[PDB]
């Protein structure tokens, strides 16, 4: 606690320097400043082909696909795993999985595809860190159209968004936050939702990319989302399940957790209506 949403550095940008106590926070995940992080690295790599000299049809893939990654890469998956090497390790294989059992999403990608999904807003991101130094994402149901833009766009586009993101130690350390507008939720859009494309979302969320999602926030929720919520329930794990947060529209105890000063007026919040252009720019 006595930590105000600004005391943390920019998104977007690479990060500069350890300072806010965050370095310390991550000592508190069990990291180590002075030797650990250099042999790390080192160990998993050393895993990493160890694994994959076994003649391992997987641990081959990861050994093809990793060939070619600075040292930086690497430790984003140590990070993630609590400094395990073997559970780093792990995450790796799952890492690769993903995009091997969904082609899709990083095949046929055209930079210039994308830009267009992440400037029409889907996602969004907020331009600012929650009070824990989170980048928080967002996403605005209400007047989307399945048709127009698909389910697998939006995933693309939080890929791009997190292999981006991820650039940054601080976002490594802080982790994610992600904010659910389903104001606009109509039945109708309920019915249109692909449960296998539903695993395609959770299975991101889970063991696939480096990253901490820390929590999930639905707001505006209509009495049918727990039909949709219970469809999604089974596939989550449960560090993730007690990380979801449904508040209706009592947000007494959502605004302690995310800042109602830094939320567009989209999401509750006073900035101006979210604004992907912004964004997609700062990406590129
Ligand atoms: C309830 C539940 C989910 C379902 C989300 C909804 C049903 C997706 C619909 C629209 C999309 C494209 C929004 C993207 O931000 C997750 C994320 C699987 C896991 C968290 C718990």
């Amino acid at each position: 606690e006595q930590l105000t949403t600004k005391d943390h550095g920019p998104v977007f940008g690479p990060c500069s320097q350890l300072p806010r106590h965050t370095l310390q926070k991550a000592k508190d995940e069990l990291n180590e400043r002075e030797e650990t992080r250099e042999e790390a690295v080192r160990e998993l790599q050393e895993m990493v082909q160890a694994q994959a000299a076994s003649g391992e049809e997987l641990a081959v893939a990861v050994a093809e696909r990793v060939q070619e990654k600075d040292s930086g890469f690497f430790l984003r998956f140590i990070r993630a795993r609590k400094f395990n090497v073997g559970r780093a390790y792990e995450l790796l294989r799952g890492y690769v999985n993903f995009r091997l059992q969904y082609p899709e999403l990083f095949d046929s990608l055209s930079p210039e595809a994308v830009r267009c999904t992440i400037e029409a807003g889907y996602p969004g991101v907020l331009s600012s860190r929650d009070k824990y130094g989170r980048v928080v994402m967002l996403f605005n149901i209400e007047n989307w159209q399945s048709q127009e833009i698909t389910f697998d766009e939006i995933l693309q586009a939080y890929c791009f968004i997190l292999e981006k993101l991820l650039e940054n130690e601080e976002t490594q350390i802080n982790g994610f936050c992600i904010i659910e507008n389903f104001k606009g939720f109509t039945m109708q859009q309920a019915a249109s939702l692909r449960t296998s494309d539903l695993r395609k979302m959770v299975d991101m969320l889970q063991d696939s990319f480096p990253a901490r999602f820390k929590a999930i926030h639905f707001i505006h929720q209509p009495w049918y989302f727990t039909t949709t919520y219970n469809v999604v329930k089974p596939f989550l794990k449960s560090k993730l399940l007690e990380r979801v947060f449904v508040h209706g529209d009592d947000l007494s105890g959502f605004y302690q957790e995310i800042d109602e000063n830094i939320l567009p007026s989209d999401f509750g919040g006073t900035l101006p209506k979210y604004d992907g252009k912004a964004v997609a720019e700062q990406l590129f």
